[PDB]
């Protein structure tokens, strides 16, 4: 099974990772109120409304009633209301769902972020190798399998000691292989450590961050942040 | 009498003005919770903790026990806790208070903003003219009275028709006299209109925005925002 994005991000935050969990809403009225209250802190900010469904490919999916996209930018709380009203109580159709679509009864309302870089990072049990592995790449061709077949050099696989877990040396090297320098190296190290603790201590079969981002804070500091999150379990 | 900053800013927002009302906290532990929850929306952002006291000169004031400043930057929720712990339940000393200081039992927790320009703008009851007047300047010499005496030409005065309120022509010119262009012109017009409706509909004796700011949103859009606010009434 999988848990929803906002819950996965909350779990990551509990273990010390930086992730935009936003706030969940079960009505367009609530979504509007969330956005309106956020304008008390960052007046004029834009918003993103993300359908919370147990399926991927939301950004490029489309709703049964016509609207395009499960991840949509909004300029105002009223636009947040309108967008959320087309998601909540309706059926989203993506690549992963097929024509059958998937029901949505809730969204995440978050602030729109300035994104400088997007990475893919996942942690799973690699049966072939017999150990957990951290997989990551800086390519933006979406499909992780697509990049793997068109550019094997683009994918970094880090085998993890089943017993001791990741070592600082492994994570520092991965951070530099992804092109990070300066404070972002240790920032990425700390975030991947948190992600591995989620994977390990929560008995997950996969922790997948697509994308793991370099973002700018409202005062332009560059930090690592999970922009999407999917955590799977065996039940 | 006067009301607190956050109450004045909430009033401005009710009438359509853009103002950072933040969120008020009546205890240090609540101040921490507010900052921590804000990292769900703008992960990595810095914070500002503003003592809510009925006195000016907070920025340069100092607390009875040593801490400097009634408006303080903080990097983390725990720093917000530490700062709020020295403000809530303690005595702040500013120019306006004298050595007797003033008690503080609550703070505003705000997101740290990127501030590009700071203006002064006030709306007063002018008895010599028998009508309200808007006074504004782009100078940063703190003392409005100081700037007024050393550079009267730096101050722009706009008499207001009580029957019609500020006109688009008056406000467009004021916005350009303050150095604004592009979308900020209309932005400033709409905000000053709201400020006048506050002044008029709430029967205020003074609405003073020091500073009225040009800020950047988290995605770098330039918008007008009230960064401080003082609204006076007669008992
Ligand atoms: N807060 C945000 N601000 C701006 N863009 C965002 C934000 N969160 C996500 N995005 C963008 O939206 C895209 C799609 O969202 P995502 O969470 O990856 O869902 P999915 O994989 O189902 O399409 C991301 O690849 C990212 O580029
Ligand atoms: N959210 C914020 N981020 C950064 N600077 C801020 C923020 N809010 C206010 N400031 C700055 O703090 C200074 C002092 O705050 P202010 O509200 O004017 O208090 P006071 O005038 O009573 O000292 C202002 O000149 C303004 O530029
Ligand atoms: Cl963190
Ligand atoms: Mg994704
Ligand atoms: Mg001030
Ligand atoms: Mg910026």
């Amino acid at each position: 099974m999988n848990i929803h994005e906002w819950q996965s991000k909350q779990l990551i935050q509990k273990y010390g990772g930086r992730a935009q969990s936003g706030e969940v809403a079960f009505s367009p009225e609530r979504s509007r109120d969330i956005a309106k209250k956020l304008w008390n802190q960052f007046p004029g900010c834009k918003f993103v409304v993300k359908a919370q469904v147990l399926a991927g490919g939301r950004g490029k999916g489309h709703w049964e009633h016509g609207m395009q996209g499960g991840v949509k930018l909004a300029k105002t709380p009223e636009e947040v209301y309108e967008i959320a009203n087309e998601m909540i109580g309706h059926k989203l159709i993506t690549k992963q769902t097929g024509a059958k679509g998937i029901n949505c009864n809730k969204v995440m309302v978050c602030g729109a972020l300035k994104i400088l870089k997007e990475f893919y990072l996942s942690i799973l049990l690699d049966r072939a190798m017999g150990c957990p592995v951290i997989i990551a790449t800086s390519q933006g061709g979406m499909g992780i399998e697509e990049v793997a077949q068109k550019c094997p050099e683009c994918l970094f696989k880090v085998p993890i000691s089943v017993k001791n877990g990741p070592t600082n040396e492994q994570l520092v090297k991965l951070a530099k292989d992804l092109g990070l320098e300066g404070d972002l190296v240790q920032d990425c190290v700390d975030n991947v450590k948190a992600l591995y603790q989620v994977f390990d201590k929560c008995d997950s079969t996969m922790v997948e961050i697509n994308p793991l981002g370099v973002i700018e804070t409202p005062t332009d500091e560059k930090v690592i942040c999970c922009l999407d999150a999917k955590i799977a379990f065996d039940k």
